[PDB]
């Protein structure tokens, strides 16, 4: 099963509602299983730089069907997956992008989220794929 | 605001200047709001590889409102913006980029300078942004 | 010698094999002397991100005659090698890619795997290389 | 000045004797003082990846008249380069690039050897720039 764009949008919706309760302003991207971006929103008075790297936290998490933040706790100097960022044109292994699971546990896409603290980038994309699905395989 | 190329003129001058009183022969770059060049001054003896630096060190600092050492702290080994460099074609995340900020406190754009040290990179950006703003949100 | 597409398939079957055996879905590739592809099967179920992984490693290994992990093993930070990864358009130097060796001791090619741990994905390159020749130099 | 092809060559022939009788295969790049190649010699059985780390050692090296180890010294974690290798479309910043500095101190061009231990591809880089003038400024 592929994400919608109906459940994209909800998503972002959901993610932008938990990002203004904590005050950010960030970008939400969401991309298919393939890697294909399927819905993005730029807040008004989010982080420029913050457009790529919401939509590398999205590729990374669908690339390998875990959230971003658990390759870069292998992905340290001395880890199992050091150096693995090179790859698949640049991916992003700090905490904001999800995977989306459908209700077979199938991945259908992936939600990434950058604009605040790699923390508050965490709690809005998980808003944002809890609206739509699961987020663990 | 964007900056305008009267500014980032006086801004690229005032670097200079306090780039000879420092005995330096810098590149200066300054970017608009977006990202996208609007200035450039190679001083005569600076280093080829710093051409390609200083713009990346105003696009980075213009892309998160800060300067580009700052973001360095947070993007070590084990820190939480570690990688973050592989975003946006390429960061710079030490010393050099600054905000450029206008008196409402919008940033308007931002300035990097490459050729020495990183500390006097970081003295002439601040001449420069001086000149013409503030430097901090 | 060059390395023929029998003996890519050879491999690749020998491989698949490996992985099944440990539970795992691979992408397995196999290069020539020139890091030019020769051929790749994306096991189903296989990550996404493991596509661009296998074929990185095995240019990896053929490019320099040792497997991966040999390289990242000298590429850690204060390693003679450190930022060796940059060159090359990507390379990627944790386990999963062995250089395929032939009677005469001459290199035709290299195998690289990704989709699980990489103590998998070197059993499962082993496996494929081993089939079609010896694996060290 | 500029390094004329007759300095390349002769700087090449001084290198390739270095590395034969060190027992080594190399990869030796000479280029201009803006980075663009000059001259290139791949001896037999060299590395395939050290034609490109060669290539990227001279840039290196020329575009901050250093030697690219003196580099690789500063761009650890935690230290005032860190993340370089990122600019210039990639830099190598281990040992292997040396500075051709004229007569008359001018830095006009570079040499980057690739294909053994990075001490062996010093001492042939060295062994090929010194024959054509002086290596440090």
């Amino acid at each position: 099963m592929h994400v919608t764009i109906e459940q994209a949008e909800k998503a972002i919706q959901a993610a932008r509602a938990k990002a203004v309760e904590l005050g950010t302003q960030m970008c939400i991207a969401i991309v298919d299983s393939g890697g294909n971006l399927k819905a993005f929103h730029r807040m008004d008075g989010a982080w420029v730089g913050s457009i790529d790297i919401a939509q590398k936290k999205a590729k990374t998490a669908v690339f390998f069907g875990m959230k971003t933040g658990q390759i870069g706790a292998l992905s340290q100097p001395g880890g199992s997956l050091y150096g693995i960022e090179h790859s698949n044109q640049g991916l992003i292994t700090f905490p904001g992008g999800i995977p989306i699971v459908d209700a077979d546990g199938e991945m259908s896409g992936a939600i990434g989220v950058s604009g605040s603290s790699v923390e508050n980038d965490d709690a809005v994309a998980l808003a944002g794929a809890s609206a739509i699905g699961d987020t663990e395989l």
